């Protein structure tokens, strides 16, 4: 369980970004103690951020391995009295980390938050703090290291690492909130809907009293119990692109923590994706947490302008692509009313592109058992965001293979039973599936398609691809249930136009998006539509990749293609609610 | 009277185009006589195109004053029976033709045809042809060339010369053809219109018969008279962008020539431009005859290429801006039925931007001789294109200042009295002036503005811009009379791009256009858009220019600005005809 650090009357926080001291690890790092004394010919790097791109040379870009941050840290001992307590919201791949010389924790998975207390090696004067991180990955992290000393991602972005979130220091009374769960039941039927929200508090180290205020900080309810209910009548239900977020103030224990909620109703129910007994069609994309020189580094600016180009654009939905995104934009969508589907790290488990098989046992995927530990750990973390209207166990995996079933099944059970919301859960499939071969049309509420036809497949003969993506949609239809296709797109350079369309050109772009967007419109089953992708963004050199990957309908630096005033046009004729 | 050369049972044509010698004038060439010698240390220089880009270095880039192009000739004896003849089509600013080292002829006028007769100093064996071509421009020619040793235009393009077009050699029978002129009165009454045309052959140096076939070939009618006529009864009327050209044999004294013709009928009436009696509006934009690295030069391909875009983006017309073009995109236009207002080269008229006034008769402007000269040359040069429908004296001159209505008048007069078919005269509006204060609101039928309302005038603030260009067009229309737009536009970089626009970006180019256009929309006397530039172009450096002229709808190679994907839109909404 991870709470959202916030500042509370009960509890602290100080930020521990800036810039830290830093050394690429040689070898022989860890054999002399780096991690004892302090960094010594140190180079400088801010933090929160991926280091790859904030040097020069390749030799920062495509380091293999280790790499340490080291900086002071110092407490005033009045704080002993409280808990003291170290959160790290992201370290790319694996973290260890060592104050004054002794290591405290450890984690490995780059993109889910993990804390550690400080209260019985905190020293007096100045500790040494040490993180080190390591970039390897293979075929037992998720996302999945392929064989092609150097990482191969088998995954379409680059290995950005370093300590991608902040590194934050809150504390807590002795006794202290651990974790709140609050879900919602809604009587559409009355034409005043009201609802009524059962609280789950939970504490470790007494009282416990729950208070329920509105929008502007008007109290309107309160009660008490660790696991007691409240009524609200007449109530303003959060809705795509119309936030409404009531706030929650825990006081338990001299101990006090507030949460933002919002009520609404995700129901799948035949071939419709219902929102609030209502049938929503997605509109918007596939994202990716990259921006330059960041990296994968958190971006507090760049996400709010992501959103205001999503509104000015009349988006009302994105994927966190191949992995979590920042809690910030996560509670940001929740402020501003944008449906996100939550994804995992689960990308890259498929070796189809003697031959080993993707589920083979002893050569090939390694992940199983760390993919639980993520379905667990964020659906603990973002179990309570309105914004969150589905799950993502992974992004192409070899869904079609043998051993596909028996990974995913336990993996879907484990997801369904631990959402306190009962959301619906997918994965998204890749370009060879179908409806009789993927094991997702069993274990899947939603089926998520990612389809190319007009690229990948027919590309440049939009009429050959047409042909082609009718038949493959026509046939998904059988199952029933609703689709919708989470990445489509075509690799475009900004800049480069013509009359008549040749590959990589924007009117090429324009073009392949009204084929597709036209089959997609004849098909009552197909729910939403998510082109790949947002922007363009960084990945590994390969003959097939011009300076990164360009399928963006915006630039890297956010600025529009061609398409983007296509989708702006289209997107403005489409309601979020009864197109179907 | 310049007849276009073309191959005849009576007439033959030997192209002189290709790779000729050429020498930049140091001062002491006329001195020296080079034009008698071949030219020595000399460099080579296809004929036709302008050779200011076809070097490298400043040196030929902005060379100020004379070169030299210097080609060898050898016709066979057998022909000196026929009359031989050399064809100028076009000499940028003065030319000076030299014969084994006699000078044979001289012309003033960089953008129309002049010919010279050489069966009597065309010797036998291998002449020496020399053509040298001066590139000064002054208060005397036009176009103008300013104060601010360089050549300063007064006028937004670069100063290319040379050989622009091409130079060819006909031969003719002693009493030849010399000028055919056709008009045609069609009977719109009859629920099936036919026509009366009427011809007018001339000859120099015995009988001579007329013959009238259709498209295909099919003889339809036959006469005799040098000042006869014809009759065509169900006549295929030409029409915008539905071209019907007849043909026409002039058979007189052992020569023929032949001749397309198209039967339509231009006519205004208060504020209707009317085009076989309908109401017209023009579509399409002001062009240059600019290509890299030809600079002014012919370019028979790109004229194809920018005739396929025109009906590509549903456009209907284009101005000859600032100079006549070619022969040959002339008769393009007749076949591809493209609606063309033929402009003078009476550019930079206008000193405004002690003092000197424009039309001062000892300092300001000394060019209404020349400018007469142009008006009778290029009316006889395309009296019988269907595609003219209107001519314009001069683009941009200070129209409102003293002297201008007695400068103009007369050139009007010239003009209204020189076309057989009396069509419509203007001359195109600088902004500043107004329906009060321009000399045009008397002398033309059609008045023509050029303004930058949202670029120049107020940009950026396309509100402001809104008030004031619906100020201006409002007043204009007191007048009764037909009032197209022949410039607009805005600076474009290419691939600049923006989602809240910013002047410069292709956002900002195409909100310009949708403000205007709106207003454009609101007044039944507007009868015309044409924006300015179709295709960048190439002009003098200065601060205000980024590598010349942005304001295409298309980059200086034909590709399309999104601007150029937001007419395409608009125009295919929009009649030829009754769009009012
Ligand atoms: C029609 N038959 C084909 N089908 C396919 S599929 C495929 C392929 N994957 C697709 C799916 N993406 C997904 O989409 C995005 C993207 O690819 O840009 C990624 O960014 C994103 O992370 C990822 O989710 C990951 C990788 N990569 N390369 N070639 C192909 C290929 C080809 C053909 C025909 C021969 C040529 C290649
Ligand atoms: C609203 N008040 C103004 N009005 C005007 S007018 C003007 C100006 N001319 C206009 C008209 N063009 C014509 O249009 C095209 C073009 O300009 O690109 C040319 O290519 C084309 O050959 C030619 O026909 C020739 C030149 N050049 N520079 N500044 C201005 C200016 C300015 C202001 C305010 C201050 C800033 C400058
Ligand atoms: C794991 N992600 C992928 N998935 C796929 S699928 C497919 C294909 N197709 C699919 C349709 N059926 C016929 C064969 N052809 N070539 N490459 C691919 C392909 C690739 C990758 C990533 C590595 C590069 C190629
Ligand atoms: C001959 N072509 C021009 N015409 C014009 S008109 C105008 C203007 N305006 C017009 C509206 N009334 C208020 C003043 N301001 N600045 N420059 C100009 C201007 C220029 C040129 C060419 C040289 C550069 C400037």
């Amino acid at each position: 369980a991870m709470l959202y650090p916030v500042l509370t009357q009960s509890r602290l926080l100080s930020d521990l970004s800036g810039v830290w001291n830093f050394k690429l690890d040689n070898g022989k790092g860890f054999e002399e103690k780096w991690y004892e004394k302090p960094l010594k010919d140190a180079d400088t790097m801010p933090v929160p951020a991926s280091y790859n791109d904030l040097k020069e040379g390749t030799d920062f870009r495509d380091h293999y391995g280790w790499v340490f941050y080291q900086r002071n840290i110092s407490v005033p001992e009045y704080v002993k009295s409280q808990r003291i307590v170290l959160r790290c919201a992201a370290v790319t791949h694996y973290a260890m980390i060592y104050l004054n010389g002794k290591l405290i924790c450890e984690h490995k998975g780059g993109f889910l938050p993990f804390e550690v207390e400080l209260n019985d090696d905190l020293q007096d004067g100045d500790n040494l703090l040490t993180i080190a991180v390591n970039n390897v990955i293979d075929y037992t992290t998720l996302p999945v290291g392929g064989k092609a000393p150097q990482n191969n991602p088998n995954f379409d972005f680059f290995n950005y690492c370093g300590i991608t979130r902040p590194v934050k220091i809150y504390t807590t009374p002795e006794t202290y909130i651990n974790d709140i769960t609050v879900t919602a039941d809604i009587d559409f039927t009355k034409e005043e809907p009201s609802a009524v929200l059962n609280y789950n508090v939970e504490i470790k180290g007494i009282t416990c009293k729950v208070e329920l205020f509105d929008e502007e900080g008007t109290k309107l309810s309160e009660t008490e119990g660790s696991e007691g209910t409240f009524e609200i009548s007449n109530v303003r239900l959060w809705q795509p692109l119309n936030a409404y977020l009531y706030k929650i103030k825990v006081t338990a224990g001299q101990d006090v923590y507030t949460l933002p909620y919002g009520v609404r109703s995700v129901r799948v129910d035949g071939t419709k994706f219902l929102i609030n007994e209502k049938p929503f069609y997605f509109k918007g994309y596939g994202k990716h947490e990259d921006t330059f020189p960041n990296g994968r580094g958190i971006n507090l600016p760049m996400n709010t302008k992501d959103i205001s180009i999503m509104k000015w654009q009349h988006a009302n939905s994105f994927r966190t692509s191949h992995y979590p995104y920042s809690e910030e934009m996560m509670r940001l969508c929740d402020e501003e009313g944008i449906v996100v589907i939550d994804e995992t790290t689960a990308v890259g488990v498929n070796l189809q592109f003697e031959r080993i098989g993707t589920f083979d046992k002893e050569h090939g995927v390694q992940t199983q058992e760390h993919h639980k530990d993520v379905i667990r750990d964020l659906i603990s973390r973002d179990k309570n965001h309105a914004c969150v209207v589905m799950w993502s166990i992974a992004n192409e995996p070899d869904s079609a293979a043998e051993g596909a079933y028996d990974y995913f099944k336990p993996l879907y059970d484990l997801a369904r039973e631990l959402d306190p919301q009962k959301r619906p859960c997918t994965l998204v499939s890749v370009q060879g599936t179908t409806a009789d071969t993927d094991c997702s049309s069993q274990l899947s509420d939603v089926i998520c398609l990612n389809r190319y036809y007009g690229w990948y497949f027919g590309g440049p003969d939009l009429e050959v691809s047409e042909t082609g993506l009718r038949k493959e949609l026509s046939d998904w239809g059988k199952l029933g249930k609703p689709v919708m296709f989470t990445e489509y797109g075509a690799d475009t350079v900004s800049g480069l136009h013509d009359t008549t369309s040749v590959m990589y050109t924007e009117e090429y772009q324009v073009e392949y998006y009204e084929m597709n967007n036209k089959v997609f419109d004849e098909f009552d089953f197909v729910v939403g539509e998510q082109a790949w992708n947002f922007a363009d963004f960084a990945t590994s050199q390969s003959l097939l990749r011009v300076q990164g990957n360009k399928k963006g309908l915006f630039t890297r630096d956010r600025k529009p293609k061609m398409v983007a005033h296509y989708f702006r046009n289209r997107w403005s004729a489409i309601p979020e609610f009864g197109y179907k």
